[PDB]
């Protein structure tokens, strides 16, 4: 036990594993927030993916999608993720 | 050997890149747990996601949801992770 | 709330985990944006994949494609990431 | 030129982002042996997740798997990485 | 405007979640050059998916596959990303 357990505590090792535990673990609450809620709300928009034609070479020829409200999203991704860490930085810790 | 090896020992690219090394395992195994567990006991709560109609200029005009439960099985990923690494990593760091 | 919200504040885990907050959802914001609205401009491309003759002991042994322009994608995923990382980040830094 | 390869041998930027190149290439390199070599004989487990009769009031009233295998894969998704890391990188350093 | 894009610039987020940036993006782009250019030649070897038995009490039960050149489309991005990281990055900056 002792190769594993002692080498832990020592240094930068906690304060960084750790923290990138929580930079993937926060923004799955947040962004998993954003693309099941909301990107559904932005699912009902649909007016984006303009018909676009690739003949690829090897047969596929019938159509394609350049979709657009998902970057619509991808905005409702971050700005909320940069909503639900903002609010808690600022009150306790950046005061 | 050299240019790898020699350069392999320095500054934080350890503490820093095996760092996330750290972060990614524990919360490949935490996460991957949360929807490989809990998740489908909150896909069996499913009285979720009331339609979504939304008509796209596209053609595919049958339905959408505004699929909530994998959103609870988000929180389920922010928490979960937050208490495996309370124990293992923090309760004999933080004591 | 007490050994969790300030147990938070301390060290390099408020500068370094959301950083990864921002690490991941900053290029969400445009690493989406490169694959809603350029990959698809990217697959009017379409040419590249020359069909490739490979066969598993599974079976799949009718064809394959040896598929470049989303490495054409992927290109466009890396550079627009640093161009909108270094004009609302870096232009106000820089000076 | 000069903005671009005179910001970046300042500071920790060289030794924190080549890091992060570092853990997300290796654990790539690890974590798909996790589940391309084992989790599908985890897969081989096989019982695993009796069906879980979950009402949907939108649509789907047949079954729900909720499968222990990819948990037990991701247990082979955190031994895996530790092994990797320790050996390549920690037994000429540690020593 | 003022208490985002200038407390935005202080400490090391200019450098750490930019360089996580760099750990975003980077790797993405070797990856799947990686992965479109080379998985073909990759799926070309069918070295994957060796035929196994594993009894799902809940009905997969036809066949199974353990992949074993998918650990070996794995290991092509993460040297490729000590490959083409080396030239660009490191070759300029090593001297």
């Amino acid at each position: 036990l002792k190769g594993f357990k002692e080498f832990l505590a020592r240094g930068n090792i906690v304060d960084l594993a750790v923290a990138v535990v929580i930079g993937t673990a926060f923004t799955a609450l947040v962004t998993k927030f954003t693309d099941s809620i909301i990107t559904p709300l932005i699912n009902r928009i649909g007016v984006n993916a303009q018909s676009d034609v690739g003949i690829l070479r090897i047969g596929i020829g019938g159509g394609q999608t350049i979709d657009l409200n998902v970057l619509l999203s991808a905005a409702i991704n971050f700005f909320l993720i940069a909503f639900a860490v903002y609010f808690l930085v600022v009150l306790p810790y950046n005061t």
